[PDB]
């Protein structure tokens, strides 16, 4: 268009090309330096960080050039290498979202559930394998000139120096684009989709409860003031820290000054809840109202004794007597007309969900290692969002040979380029990335 146009759409250019970089820069420098974040994922995610960087270093301002000028002016060599990096960048990205979504599903499977099978160089050598495979799958065909159309147009445009449209045949349109992206895109929406499906399936009494919990490993006040420790684990109703932390260094077994780990809050945890079991199984009241629950709705009556106590529980005749005959939105009604929902109305809500439901949906993405999922499920349907398009519109153009355009083309490929500043922003949603981050940009 006119000088107005060239310029906004330079200036918008540049933008694009700096928060991909630096974005990046710093994606790779946070892993490199925070051993926190060294992680196998977090490999995965380097490899998607680098082939962003290439796409924002060597891919988008080549790209941008080329608009702006309307013609290319770095020669034919540059034109072919230039457009093998581009589908090497594509191609390493979408593989390495479908690498991270196997080993997802292979970790949320195993009885380590959280943690990947592989190790860091079991992760490195797949790394190296996705690019290598990628860039002889990206490269070979373009510097072999297999992808080239026979056509005048495509054939004028190869000859000229200064053209670099990227003419494809039909056959290398459609090879390049399965194995590329709708292969490793396939497998990634279907086998992510199970991770998820995993995930909530696989929620449990210990999961539930350390998210109404939570974790502290030192001495705290819990919603009446009571002194409390790991995962709801009550010390004494005594207003005295010293009484508390006796209590502490008897349950525990050694002079701890009030501060505890990981494994003594998991080790008092499980004795918790093994306590809470038997108190359902010892009360008669509670017994058969826990014997006609499902397995879900076991958990909810669970947390309600671990938070309140067998003799609290069993206070609420009125709702315990329609769980077992199963009408939960009764029950759920009478379970709201509580001290216990006015006290805690965010936890008595999911607790009260699970019964009316009797699936984990109040619980869905609200620990940690979920809340990881749901991340790494973001970074898949962007890219996916942000690729689709310029696919779609290039295979059917492939199928229907009209209505392809050049500004169209051109557009749905910028969508796909500025989806390499996105997961920077995506890794935000991440703490350790966060705290990385604020550390780097020394903020
Ligand atoms: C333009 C083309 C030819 C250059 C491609 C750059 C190559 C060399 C880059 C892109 C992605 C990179 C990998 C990204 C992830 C990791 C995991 C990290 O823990 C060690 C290095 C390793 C294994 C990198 C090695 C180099 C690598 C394969
Ligand atoms: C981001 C990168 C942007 C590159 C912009 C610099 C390229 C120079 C500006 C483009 C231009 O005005 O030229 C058009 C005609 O004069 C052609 O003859
Ligand atoms: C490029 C993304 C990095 C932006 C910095 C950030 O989001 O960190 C969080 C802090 O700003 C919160 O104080
Ligand atoms: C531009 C190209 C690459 C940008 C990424 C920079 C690469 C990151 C450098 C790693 C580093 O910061 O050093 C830490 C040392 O203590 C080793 O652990
Ligand atoms: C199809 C292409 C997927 C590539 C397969 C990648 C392997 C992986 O991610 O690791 C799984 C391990 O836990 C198995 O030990
Ligand atoms: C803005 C783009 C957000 C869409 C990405 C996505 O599909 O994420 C997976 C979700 O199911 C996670 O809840
Ligand atoms: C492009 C302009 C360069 C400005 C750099 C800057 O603002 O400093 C980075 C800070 O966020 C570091 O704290
Ligand atoms: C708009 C600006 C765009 C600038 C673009 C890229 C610069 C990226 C640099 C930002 C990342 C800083 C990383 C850092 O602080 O480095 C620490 C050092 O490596 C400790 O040894
Ligand atoms: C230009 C390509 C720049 C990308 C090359 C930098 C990636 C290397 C990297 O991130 O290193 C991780 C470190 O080796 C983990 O221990
Ligand atoms: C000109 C190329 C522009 C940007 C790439 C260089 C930025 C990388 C600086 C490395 C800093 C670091 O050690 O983390
Ligand atoms: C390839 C590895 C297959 C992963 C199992 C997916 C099975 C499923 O989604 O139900
Ligand atoms: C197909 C189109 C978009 C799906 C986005 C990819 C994310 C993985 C799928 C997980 C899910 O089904 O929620
Ligand atoms: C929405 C997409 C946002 C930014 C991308 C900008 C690049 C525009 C490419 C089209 C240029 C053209 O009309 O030839
Ligand atoms: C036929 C479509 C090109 C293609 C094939 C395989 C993998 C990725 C592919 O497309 C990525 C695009 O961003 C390329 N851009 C051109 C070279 C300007």
């Amino acid at each position: 268009r006119d000088e107005v146009w060239v310029v906004g759409m330079g200036i918008v250019m540049s933008l694009i090309v700096l928060a991909i970089v630096f974005g990046n820069v710093l994606v790779i420098t946070a892993i490199a330096k925070f051993e926190r974040l060294q992680t196998v994922t977090n490999y995965f995610i380097t490899s998607l960080a680098c082939a962003d960087l290439v796409m924002g270093l060597a891919v988008v301002p080549f790209g941008a050039a080329h608009i702006l000028m309307k013609m290319w002016t770095f020669g034919n060599f540059w034109c072919e290498f230039w457009t093998s990096i581009d589908v090497l960048c594509v191609t390493a990205s979408i593989w390495t979202l479908c690498v991270i979504a196997v080993d997802r599903y292979f970790a949320i499977t195993s009885p380590f559930k959280y943690q990947s099978l592989l190790t860091k160089n079991k992760a490195r050598v797949i790394i190296l394998m996705v690019w290598i495979v990628s860039g002889l799958t990206s490269f070979l065909p373009i510097q072999m000139h297999w992808y080239r159309a026979t056509h005048q147009e495509a054939i004028n445009c190869y000859a000229e120096e200064t053209c670099c449209d990227f003419f494809t045949n039909q056959a290398y349109a459609i090879a390049s684009s399965i194995v590329s992206f709708y292969v490793p895109l396939v497998i990634m929406v279907f086998v992510y989709s199970r991770v998820f499906q995993e995930a909530k399936r696989q929620l449990n009494i210990f999961e539930m409860l350390r998210i109404d919990e939570g974790l502290r490993l030192k001495i705290y006040k819990d919603t009446e003031g009571y002194y409390t420790i790991g995962i709801g684990h009550l010390l004494t109703k005594s207003p005295s820290l010293n009484a508390a932390k006796s209590e502490l260094d008897k349950a525990i077994g050694r002079n701890t000054n009030g501060v505890i780990t990981k494994d003594e809050a998991e080790k008092l945890f499980n004795q918790d809840v093994d306590a809470a079991v038997r108190g359902i199984l010892r009360n008669a009241k509670l017994k058969p109202v826990y014997d006609s629950l499902d397995a879900v709705r076991r958990a909810a009556l669970i947390n309600m004794v671990f938070q309140m106590g067998e003799t609290g529980v069993a206070g609420f005749t009125n709702s315990l007597r329609m769980l077992q005959q199963k009408r939960w939105d009764e029950a759920a009604v009478n379970l709201a007309k509580s001290r216990w929902y006015n006290q805690t109305p965010n936890r008595a809500k999911r607790v009260i969900t699970t019964f009316r439901t009797g699936t984990w949906d109040a619980y869905k993405f609200c620990l940690k290692e979920h809340k990881a999922l749901k991340t790494l499920g973001i970074i898949m349907g962007t890219f996916t969002l942000c690729w689709l398009p310029f696919f779609i519109v290039n295979i059917v153009h492939v199928i229907q040979d009209n209505l392809i355009r050049k500004e169209v083309y051109i557009l749905l490929n910028w969508i796909g380029y500025v989806n390499s500043g996105f997961n920077p922003l995506i890794y935000c949603r991440s703490p350790d990335f966060r705290i990385a981050f604020q550390e780097l940009l020394c903020l």
